[PDB]
């Protein structure tokens, strides 16, 4: 095993050594403490081993700068980059970082750790809708990971991390854990979500994405903090700060929500999860302060597609029938249920709504078209803590009232906060990087 030392005037023969397929199980790229500009196009490829992987790193983490035009493409197997600091850096073209060469070459069992990406903005593309796109990263293959990462202050168009799929490489089990998702402004326009799994034209194929233990901070591009667009996809202990968007099940079928947390403090735009499609299990989430919507669930316009389907008549960019949904044991706190919104005549059906605490001082509980939306409902066993105790007799439908029982807040919420958000925020991100340290203890002392 060697290793490859090099220094910013070296960027030719680093570019060659990385590119060229040379390097074998266990050998390191190491970059000397500087800053490295302008690498433009630049291939990570060769051929590592379970244990012994091929690792382009920093010798002294967080001290090897990379800045200027960038094109990187990383294929291969066990390949690892490390400790690197991406620091207005930018796409030549549309994509910065991507987990592919040629197309239908991939990247396999290839990791980015404790990295950052700040500040990573083309001067010569907009910061307003329609002036520019690109993306920071683009995940192919299988079996890929990104993981104790810091992303942020992306100002231009365009996605933090895509998972791309296709026809023939959309089952991939890549996991996305441990990283810091920091903050995005608004962008006023569609386009500037942090996390996208999948498209619209993919949503219909399995994709078994993780999104494990992950934090976001501040992420107020647009109305999706993460868009789900593909199916089986688990979303577990996440924690939502101060983010200006929801978790949102947009396009596929059977995604799995366990255990994320949301912590809004009231602010403009803050969300929880929003229900398209079918399928889905929605279980121990903990939603609080959030202004936009707590949980909602909308109507379709359209029934999920067949293999006879013309999905030009019936597009899958449209939105699809909610059935099959169970959600339980969740908390909404000082959050709102809105139930049957949204255009379309594709009823929610078979949708459970058990074991739920539904609590705060003023209930915000939005139904529409009731008496073709409730059919579609089972409420069981919830619970409702509001401060005015005539409130659940105040609504108009008894099978809602029916499926609520009034109780006194419970006392434990608060315990149940601090251990959700010390669980997520103590092992995440890069160590060495200041400003994640910094926005850390921020969530730590105002929580
Ligand atoms: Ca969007």
């Amino acid at each position: 095993m060697k290793e490859y030392t090099f220094s910013p005037k070296d960027v030719p023969a680093m570019k060659q050594l990385l590119g060229s397929g040379n390097l074998q199980p266990g050998d390191a790229v190491v970059l000397k403490d500087g800053t490295y500009h302008n690498l433009k196009e630049i291939n990570f490829t060769g051929k590592g081993v379970s244990g012994k992987p091929i690792v382009w790193r920093a010798e002294n983490p967080g001290k090897a700068v990379i800045s200027g035009k960038l094109r990187l493409k990383i294929y291969g197997e066990y390949l690892q980059l490390e400790d690197l600091l991406f620091y207005k850096a930018w796409a030549i073209g549309h994509d910065m970082i991507d987990f592919q060469g040629e197309k239908g070459v991939y990247a396999s069992f290839c990791r980015m750790t404790r990295c950052v990406i700040d500040e990573c903005n083309d001067p010569q593309k907009g910061e307003r809708p329609n002036e520019g796109d690109e993306y920071w990263v683009g995940l192919r293959g299988t079996n890929n990971r990104i993981d104790h990462c810091y992303f942020a202050n992306k100002r231009v168009g365009g996605l933090v991390l895509q998972v791309w799929l296709s026809a023939d490489n959309h089952l991939n089990n890549h996991l996305i854990d441990h990283n810091f998702f920091g903050e995005r402004q608004p962008y006023g326009g569609n386009g500037a979500e942090i996390i996208r799994i999948g498209h619209s034209w993919s949503s219909q194929l399995e994709s078994r994405t993780i999104v494990e233990d992950n934090v976001f901070f501040r992420c107020s591009g647009e109305n999706e903090i993460i868009s789900v667009k593909s199916c089986h996809n688990v979303l577990r202990r996440n924690l939502f700060y101060e983010s200006a968007g929801g978790l949102v099940c947009r396009h596929g079928h059977y995604n799995v929500i366990e255990s994320n947390t949301f912590i809004g403090h009231n602010l403009r735009g803050t969300a929880g999860i929003r229900i398209i499609n079918q399928g889905h299990t929605v279980y121990d989430n903990y939603i609080k302060d959030v202004r936009s919507f707590g949980l909602l669930v909308r109507v379709g316009v359209y029934e999920r597609p067949t293999a006879e389907t013309d999905v030009k008549l019936e597009p899958l960019t449209s939105y699809h029938r909610v059935e099959n949904v169970d959600i339980a044991y969740n908390t909404f706190l000082n959050s709102s249920l809105e139930l049957g919104s949204g255009r379309g005549e594709k009823m929610p059906r078979n949708v459970r709504f058990a074991h739920n605490l539904f609590a705060g001082q003023t209930p915000d509980l939005k139904i529409v078209r009731a008496d073709e939306v409730l059919p579609g409902f089972l409420f069981l066993d919830n619970e409702w803590a509001f401060s005015d105790k005539k409130s659940l007799s105040s609504v108009s439908y008894e099978q809602v009232r029916e499926g609520f029982k009034p109780v006194d807040m419970p006392d434990g919420l608060n315990q149940e906060e601090k251990e959700r958000i010390d669980a997520c925020i103590f092992t995440v991100g890069p160590t060495w990087h200041k400003a994640l340290k910094e926005n850390v203890n921020h969530i730590d002392t105002n929580r």
